[PDB]
């Protein structure tokens, strides 16, 4: 299987998890997503906390728009527990998450570890590649 | 907000927590879905453990399909965590997932209670009644 992967993710546990798994990795720097499996599929990885930071200073939205424009079929994976993170209340976590599934129509898969983000980053690739 | 909901679901803790939040529930035996918000919109309430058993029986894309077939913007949302069940591999789950939210196009939102899958039906309720 083939990935594109944005510069800025090369040295992350994701990258190395991939290799791992065989993945044939090229680098890109792209201006949106960080992992690219096909001219319309796309994925944004996000940690729990920049997800939180996000809805707190409304940009969340505008960063979804920004995906679904560059790619037909966004995928958005949001690694690492949203729960026990105060400061923000669970209905603006819930609201915001609802906002992108259901009205953006984005997918936002849950990983908990940079190796499941991985392992997901390859079983798509994978289907995508035979499909 | 006015909620229809399915005969087996009356007695749940959802519905207790759908009621302290004011929602105006009316009972139906649905043929699909749990939780109709509207026309277009209805809720499938599954157990993590329901999840996996579907996905061990196969019977979780023929499920997707009907909720599908009746609405045209059905949700599922999965309680209770997925983590610590054996008896099945990780991707096993996650490759479900990634079908059910990819390919079939149906949302899957994470509700960790009765109580959180009550709050997610009442914000998706709410926005649509302000729609």
């Amino acid at each position: 299987v083939k990935v594109v992967v944005d510069s800025r993710e090369l040295r992350s546990e994701v990258v190395k998890r991939l290799k791992l798994l065989g993945v044939k990795l090229e680098v890109k720097t792209l201006d949106v997503g960080d992992y690219i499996i096909s001219e319309d599929v796309a994925i944004e990885r996000k940690s729990a906390n920049d997800l939180i930071q996000s809805i707190i200073d409304g940009g969340l939205f505008d960063q979804v728009k920004r995906l679904k424009e560059a790619y037909s079929r966004p995928i958005m994976i949001v690694e690492g527990s949203l729960y026990g993170i105060r400061n923000v209340h669970p209905n603006a976590i819930r609201g915001a998450i609802a906002a992108v599934t259901v009205d953006f129509g984005v997918p936002i898969i849950f990983s908990s570890t940079p190796e499941e983000t991985a392992q997901y980053i390859f079983l798509i690739a994978k289907r995508e590649q035979e499909e």
